[PDB]
């Protein structure tokens, strides 16, 4: 019984959780403050494996953040 998980919630950058969560290619939905600090350096790579990300664009996906916004509601996370 562990409460961890990649996406959906936290992110594991510094397990801030994430807002408004982007997408990008890879399929990885992280919060945009904490991948796109990185990405925006010029990497495009995965922080899981450094999977290359190949094509460094950001798509906005829209189905984690209401429930991302539901678990730092339970805990005041960021």
């Amino acid at each position: 019984g562990s409460p961890e998980f990649p996406e959906y919630f936290r992110c594991p950058i510094s397990l801030e959780l994430m807002k408004d969560p982007v997408i990008v290619s890879t399929g990885q939905t992280y919060e945009r403050s904490s991948i796109q600090k990185w990405l925006d350096a010029g990497h495009k790579t995965c922080p899981k494996s450094q999977e290359t990300l190949l094509h460094a664009g950001l798509t906005p996906n829209y189905v984690l953040k209401s429930l991302i916004a539901l678990w730092c509601e339970s805990n005041g996370i960021e």
